[PDB]
């Protein structure tokens, strides 16, 4: 971990960039702020090239699209809560997801939306807008407290409140039982296992293959070969995470590495190509008047 470049938020006596993503723009990062705008910056020089209102609430998840074409925001408490924008030339909003609090991109084919409203899923057309699927059933019902509704690679099978759903027939093939109250799951981009919490399952038997209690409560991220896995710990603008994150390497599960940077930790994120490693780090506390993050890039590398 070789820090390469670190910038705040451009004319803000307090930095307030809440989370962050790689554009498909080699050499730009992208970050949502608390005052629900979308910031395009050089990664490398600190430079903010474009700026835009998205939400009157914080930023609290955004997703570009591989083909740079379109970009998925999540805020707070403005309705709505979720929006699709464009990208190409001129920036401006195509639909908008009016309850649903967290959305992601299908992965293979990126045609469509999954968006998640507490322990329901819904998939969306891009093209259209409209809602396609509804997958909830409030018999096999989890109830995590973070529950986010996820595609597999190949966008056949999602992953939502624990339980496995086949999209093409939409039925529920699994439910795995609840060994937290938090941590709901995802895919591993090999898409043989399923990694909840502390516990990775084989989507072939069903059998428990390892268990990482070092996992407990991570927000998982991986490398764009999906041979390293990055997590940041829960918190038992206050940030979700605390100030450590932690390495594995994500074919053996065998921890690499535990750094600290004694900073609570707000996103963290990886470039296409697998040398950098982006994270959003808080110099005030939570009992600051005012958040004051940076953007710390370090190569891996
Ligand atoms: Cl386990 C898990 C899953 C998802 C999240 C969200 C989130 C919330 C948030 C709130 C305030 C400031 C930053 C953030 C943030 N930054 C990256 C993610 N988030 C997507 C909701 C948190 C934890
Ligand atoms: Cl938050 C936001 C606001 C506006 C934009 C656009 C944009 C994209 C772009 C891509 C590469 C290099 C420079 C730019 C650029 N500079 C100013 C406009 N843009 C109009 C799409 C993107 C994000």
């Amino acid at each position: 971990f070789r820090p390469i470049s670190v910038f705040r938020e451009a004319n803000e006596d307090e930095s307030g960039f809440t989370c962050c993503a790689f554009s498909a723009r080699e050499r730009f990062l992208m970050l949502g702020t608390c005052t629900g705008q979308l910031k395009l910056y050089n990664v490398f020089s600190g430079q903010e090239e474009a700026s835009y209102n998205c939400h009157n609430s914080a930023i609290t998840h955004l997703e570009p699209s591989r083909d740079g074409s379109l970009l998925l925001t999540s805020a707070t408490w403005s309705q709505p809560l979720s929006a699709l924008w464009g990208m190409k030339s001129v920036f401006d909003m195509k639909h908008s997801f009016t309850e649903d609090h967290y959305v992601e991109f299908s992965k293979h084919s990126q045609d469509r939306v999954i968006g998640t409203k507490g322990d329901i899923a819904h998939i969306y057309d891009i093209q259209t807008g409209n809602k396609l699927l509804t997958l909830f059933n409030p018999d096999l019902a989890n109830n995590y407290k973070r529950n986010c509704a996820t595609f597999n690679p190949t966008d056949d099978l999602v992953l939502n409140d624990g339980v496995l759903w086949d999209v093409r027939s939409a039925l529920a093939i699994h439910k795995f039982d609840k060994f937290n109250m938090n941590i709901s799951g995802v895919f591993h981009p090999n898409g043989l296992e399923v990694i909840i919490n502390t516990e990775i399952w084989d989507l072939r038997t069903f059998h428990l293959l390892h268990t990482v209690p070092a996992l407990d409560q991570c927000r998982v991220v991986f490398n764009h070969t999906g041979t390293v896995m990055y997590g940041a710990m829960l918190q038992a603008m206050k940030s979700p995470f605390g100030s450590s994150f932690r390495t594995f390497n994500a074919t053996d599960y065998k921890p690499i590495a535990t750094i600290d940077v004694k900073r609570n930790i707000f996103d963290l994120c990886t470039d296409t190509k697998d040398c950098y490693l982006a994270v959003i780090e808080n110099q005030g506390s939570m009992d600051a008047l005012n958040m004051d993050t940076v953007c710390r890039l370090y190569e891996v590398g």
